[PDB]
């Protein structure tokens, strides 16, 4: 489902929609031990021959790096060279392991280009729960 984010600094992209599922009420409650789809539609304002992403879990205040599948954007739904204009839908699972506490989290991800300037960057409060 589409869901509300906070832009937190997408400068060569836009963000046309963030979509986790299953979400079907928010903020998003996130069981642990299951991985959630997440959908990423921008549009880039600029070309690359590589993207990257990082995720960030805030706990208690502090951002904390977040394991996710695939850090290669190229590898997650966007076929690569990354060119000027075009709109791409950025795929990847967010894995919420058995281990992690249930208590609110706000998700922070990314992705990034040759020079490290944001295509992407939103965040958005989530619950983890069993
Ligand atoms: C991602 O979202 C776009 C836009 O809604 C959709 O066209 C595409 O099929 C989705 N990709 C997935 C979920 O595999």
């Amino acid at each position: 489902e589409p869901v509300k984010f906070k832009d937190c600094g997408s400068w060569v992209g836009v963000i046309k929609e963030v979509n986790v599922s299953p979400c079907p009420t928010q903020p998003c409650k996130l069981h642990r031990g299951q991985s959630y789809s997440v959908n990423v539609t921008f549009t880039s304002n600029t070309q690359s021959q590589s993207s990257k992403a990082v995720v960030h879990g805030i706990v208690m205040g502090i951002p904390v790096p977040f394991p996710i599948p695939e850090s290669d954007g190229c590898k997650s739904g966007i076929r690569c060279p990354i060119e000027k204009d075009k709109t791409y839908n950025y795929v990847n699972k967010l894995p919420v392991k058995n281990e992690y506490p249930s208590i609110k989290v706000v998700v922070e991800w990314e992705l990034t280009d040759d020079k490290n300037q944001r295509f992407f960057c939103w965040q958005i409060p989530i619950e983890v729960e069993a």
